């Protein structure tokens, strides 16, 4: 049994990057003792993500090893730090090192590099990896000193080639007992072996298993183009997310910092007035928030103009960049982000897109408390898997589904996740914009999509893109085929955005009245009365009818039964709102009717759907008649007294009169046999009603 | 101006027949002074309806004229009496006689008889009648004596030939100034001139007009085969029936005579039990009535058997002649009539057929008060023109429509009418059967129809067949295609006899409840409750269902809506009663529904009509459901407590229960949306209901 007190882990890090801190946390989880070489210094090893190099690591190790030149009692493991996480304990590590029978065990990998021609010099191995990788090795301090002290090359020379050439010396390999971890018993390099690595879960920790060799590696090395795969594994291994503990680093539980809030409207997006009004409700001191709003659509200029006085009176400062600036989305996002970068008072930058609905008013706070450089709240299309983040990339950096993507979207696993792509909503530390991403062309510069260029700019600097589903934050609006050719296009959004359509157009008490609690009334026998449409729905529907303007006249025929009984009206089929109103009937009127008439079942068929107009100059009344319907829906659309004077509906066989109709409320009565009824004359103004003969 | 006191009318009559009395009344109406020759004597003039004769008239006239042989101051008119009516006053008569310039004016007619060869000897007349008729002449008493005193022939010789030969003497015609009433200014002979004679009406008298000559004759002579045409005219001329006075001889306003009442059932006839029960209700002392009933149908033997104890206990005496006697209708009617003839105690004979419905219970009295030899009450098919009498005959003695037939049937003209044919109901004086029609073969003897032989037997004896529409007497049942292949065939008589079908099967309060007066109830909201079917209708409908016996079982489907909801039942289409029940719905349920639900209009369409059976061993209940109907008719068919124990119908949304249904009563409720309802379990016995899903 080798004493873990004799094991020392040595790594190299020229800065306390997020990858290096992720490495330290994994090492501290297993009580490793780690010595970091070169924290204050400048990396002279060259662009290691582009070419070969890393010789500066050997120079610092060689210098460090001189004081351990005679320490046969010490075992030393050298690993990278930016793309390495530890998955096993020092006891299991030293046990496996002794089992190898080696005095200096390098990591093995599938590829022979930098020089391919050296592959013939390598010993033959059956099913295991054959070639050396210098990203991780472990051995006696004396044996390691005898290897690293031969370093005498440039900082930007290849350390992999240096260790490879020494290993391929047949005499030296035999003398010092050099070996390679062929079956990944200790070191797991990810490049060329992604299909061999899977997550092995435990109650309060997560490891990886090599299914090719049935091993549980100690060191996980995301060498080469496997940085994103290591980011994925790093969200779990070793204590990132556990089945019984949840996240292992997230929160899960004085003036606040000043924030630049940037709003982007880059396409015609539904319910923008609701979004602009929602900005006033975000739970963050508005005296600490500066508002930037770029609107690329002339369709939204009136929406922005109506809300701008309230916004300017609310926030510390406001600035609108309208469509007349001819700014591309990438130029506008570069401009807003740079306004925060070039302002030392901007402590955090909050970028919120117009299709992002923030149901959680505490979103800005929660993200700032997470204390990340870049963090995004998880927002999803309602009922769908589409969301504001990607779990994986294709090699061409297009979308790909990750193994745990559906678990994250469905919030089977909650926490703060390191993901390759975020969009639509993210909070970025101001210091990071100045110290690490100082360039202007973050979203622009290339023919790639501005959102992809943004994420790729931070990945190229090793900046993690975090995503939190720790709380419910909101949803994403559908903006795909938003038909703008309407006086009020949001009336037609019942299919694409039903949740927001209900909150805007369905009466705020429809739900409460549907569960009971004594809101629905029965003013006349078997004539029920419930709130259905909001006042905004009534005003926009009436306005949409008058904008059409072609009301009924003579010769018009309706499905009424008396003794022809027409009305001056506009059918939904004429204005193209039939499919929309039939959806309202199925979703909202159908279930209400079955609750008020127990035993009846409805699919809400209705061929007759129309808005009637009553006026003293036109048709002020509607003589007694029946309806070609099982039951009739009768919704008022304006106010009595304010908009019109005159009676409503009278049911003759009961001597009962609905004299004072309520605007958004709807009447529900049988249409045949029993409820012979008549519309009382409108004596002043104009009376609008919406009526459907459902189940004919 | 010739004094009417100098005018004497002379006629011949060997008996005071109805024709002779009709002649006297017309003569007394104009204050004629009439002397009748030969009242007590026997007619030796031969069969004058078959051959030639009448010479006995001249012998009696010649003898009578000898005392007026020198009376130049006297004008004398000789006419027949049996087939003659007077239409003008003696003043107009004498004025026209003087205008003729004749001393002896014979009647003229179209035919030259008995000898045709004498036509050449007659003077030529342009447009008027050319030949002599001895049925009527008028002239001076001296001139008439010089003609009739030359009589020296047999009693059965032709008087027409006697007067013809004297007129055709050119010297004698000139000497005595003999003439013929060519243009019918005084005498109107009907034979050969029926198309020339029309009725001319006044306020309180009726005449005839000869449209060929534009004359108003004084004497109407129904010579030859025109006796029935004179009977027709005799009902009006001169004071028979007038537009302002009505009938001129009918009534229009102590133990009663003993009556033999003969009932004839010669075909399967509907509602015979109702007829037999109606015999007990005729308003005539039953101790004075003897009942004879001939039944030719074995189908009616049970009907006769059920009523026979009550009939025998009611009348003075009863006698049934059943189908086992193998009697033809003519033999049975001969037998019953002869039973009265051969009984001196039979004062009147009342023959009533089974298809005669006597609504007027005072029919036997009213007819006896009319004091006629033979009189029939007018009975008609309901709403039709077919009735129990004929107004005219074809030459082959088949039916023909008379000029006033429709006026009589529609009772535009009411009175007592002399008609050529009666049937189905008539009262015959017993004395007439003994003294004038003593033969047995009244209805039998020839291949002619027994009803026609009956009427022809009385016409051959000069007996008038009278018909009274002075009152409403009743109607005639349709017996044409009476389908007897049913357990209760009268259930299917709703089309052919709707008036009697309603009185037997429709509840006795349906009408009263339909006019209001607070019979209909509303036990549950919009569930009405009215009496519809009588108890006999319910018992016969239930019995007809069980006689079919093939009730529903598994796999049966109904037009009910819940959450399949079947019932053990029998649809009307299965038993062939659909068309019948649909007629009940149109006539009786439709109008009731429109009265109880003002504004609704119904044609009573119903594809689902069925009788449900509830039993504890079978299907005792009917779970909650709706109906494929606008409204549902629910009629009980038996008694609760007596026939079954268990609840009825429960309407869930109202917490209202029809716990105690009434047998013949029907429920009327909506079938959709509001009246989710359930049939409570029948715990004992059997519960029958009739249900229609009307207006689906
Ligand atoms: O600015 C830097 C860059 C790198 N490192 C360190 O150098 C190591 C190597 O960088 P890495 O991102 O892990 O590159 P790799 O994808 O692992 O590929 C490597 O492959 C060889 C063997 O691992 C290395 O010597 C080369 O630096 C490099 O090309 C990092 O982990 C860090 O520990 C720094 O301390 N600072
Ligand atoms: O049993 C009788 C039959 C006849 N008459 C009288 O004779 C008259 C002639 O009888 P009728 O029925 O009128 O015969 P018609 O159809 O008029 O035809 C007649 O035509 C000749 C001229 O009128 C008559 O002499 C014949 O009797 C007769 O054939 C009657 O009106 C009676 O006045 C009797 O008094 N008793
Ligand atoms: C690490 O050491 C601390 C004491 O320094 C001890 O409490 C803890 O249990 C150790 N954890 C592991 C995983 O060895
Ligand atoms: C008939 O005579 C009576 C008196 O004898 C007279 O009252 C009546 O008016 C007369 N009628 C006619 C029609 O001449
Ligand atoms: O005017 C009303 O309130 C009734 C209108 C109605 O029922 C209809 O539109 O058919
Ligand atoms: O059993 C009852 O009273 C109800 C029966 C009924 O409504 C039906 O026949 O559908
Ligand atoms: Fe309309
Ligand atoms: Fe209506
Ligand atoms: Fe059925
Ligand atoms: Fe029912
Ligand atoms: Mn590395
Ligand atoms: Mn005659």
């Amino acid at each position: 049994p080798v004493n873990p007190e004799k094991l020392l882990v040595i790594t190299v890090a020229t800065a306390e990057t997020e990858g290096y801190l992720r490495f330290l946390r994994s090492a501290e989880f297993f009580n490793y003792t780690v010595r970091t070489l070169g924290l204050g210094e400048e990396w002279r090893g060259g662009d290691v993500a582009r070419t070969v190099g890393g010789g500066q690591k050997v120079r610092w190790l060689k210098k460090e090893m001189e004081k351990y030149a005679d320490r046969e009692d010490m075992i030393i493991m050298f690993v990278d730090s930016y793309d390495v996480i530890l998955a096993g304990s020092p006891t299991e590590l030293l046990k496996k090192f002794v089992q190898s029978g080696s005095r200096l065990l390098f990591s093995a990998e599938s590829f022979c590099w930098p020089e391919w021609g050296l592959a013939e010099q390598y010993p033959e191995v059956g099913t295991g990896k054959r070639f050396l990788n210098s990203g991780g090795f472990i051995g006696f301090a004396t044996t390691i000193h005898q290897i690293v002290r031969q370093w005498k090359y440039k900082d930007d020379d290849s350390d992999q080639l240096f260790y490879t050439r020494l290993y391929l010396d047949p005499g030296l390999r035999e003398k010092l007992s050099l070996n390679l971890d062929h079956k990944s018993r200790i070191f797991q390099n990810l490049n060329g072996a992604l299909d061999e690595v899977v997550l092995k879960f435990d109650r309060n920790r997560v490891r990886i298993r090599n299914v090719a060799y049935d091993t549980l590696p100690i060191v996980v090395h995301g060498n080469g183009p496997t940085k994103l795969q290591l980011n994925y594994l790093g969200n779990y291994v070793p204590n990132g997310w556990t089945p019984e503990g949840g996240c292992g680093f997230c929160n899960q539980d004085q003036p606040p910092p000043r924030v630049f809030l940037a709003v982007f409207v880059e396409q015609p997006t539904p319910f923008l007035p609701r979004f602009l009004q929602r900005l006033l409700l975000l739970d963050y001191p508005p005296d600490r928030v500066t508002l930037f709003l770029h609107n690329n659509e002339v369709f939204h200029e009136p929406h922005i103009a109506d809300s701008w006085p309230q916004l300017q009176d609310h926030f510390s400062a406001v600035k609108l960049v309208g469509p007349e600036e001819a700014l591309s989305p990438g130029e506008a996002r570069d401009m807003a982000m740079d306004l925060c970068r070039q302002d030392p008072e901007c402590e955090f930058y909050f970028s919120l897109d117009a299709d992002a609905v923030l149901t959680n008013l505490q979103t800005l706070r929660i993200l700032i408390e997470e204390n990340r450089k870049v963090i995004a709240p998880m927002l999803s299309r309602h009922g769908k898997l589409w969301s504001n983040f990607w779990g994986a990339l294709s090699p061409d950096e297009y979308y790909a589904r990750s193994e745990d993507y559906v678990e994250l979207v469905q919030r089977k696993r909650v926490g703060v996740w390191n993901v390759p792509y975020i969009s639509q909503a993210y909070v970025i530390r101001g210091d990071t914009l100045r110290m690490e991403l100082p360039q202007r062309d973050v979203f622009s510069g290339s023919d790639t999509d501005p959102d992809m260029a943004f994420c790729k700019s931070f990945r190229d600097k090793g900046i993690f893109l975090h995503l939190s589903n720790q709380h419910e934050f909101g949803r994403l609006l559908a903006t795909s085929r938003y038909d703008t050719e309407h006086l009020h296009p949001d009336l037609w959004q019942i299919f694409d955005n039903p949740v927001d359509w209900k909150e805007q157009y369905i009466h705020e008490n429809y739900s409460r009245a549907l569960e009971g609690e004594g809101i629905v009334e029965q003013p006349c026998p078997d004539v029920y009365w419930f709130p259905l449409l909001s006042e905004q729905m009534c005003d926009e529907l009436v306005a949409e009818m008058e904008h059409y303007g072609q009301w009924s006249g003579g010769r018009h025929e309706d499905s009424r039964l008396a003794g022809n009984v027409p009305t001056v009206d506009i059918h939904m089929k004429q204005v193209g709102y039939e499919d929309q109103w039939l959806q309202l009937l199925r979703t909202y009127v159908g279930p209400m009717t079955e609750s008020l008439f127990p035993g009846y079942h409805t699919k809400a068929r209705a061929v007759m759907n129309f808005v009637v107009r009553y006026r003293p100059d036109e048709q002020p009344s509607l003589r007694p008649h029946h309806d070609s319907s099982t039951f009739t829906l009768n919704v008022a659309l304006n106010h009595k007294g304010l908009d019109y004077e005159g009676g409503g509906c009278r049911f003759l066989r009961y001597d009962c009169v609905i004299s004072s109709p309520r605007k958004g409320w709807a009447l529900l009565h049988p249409g045949r046999l029993t409820h012979y009824h008549e519309g009382l004359p409108t004596t002043w103004g104009t009376r609008y009603i919406m009526v459907s003969f459902v189940d004919p």
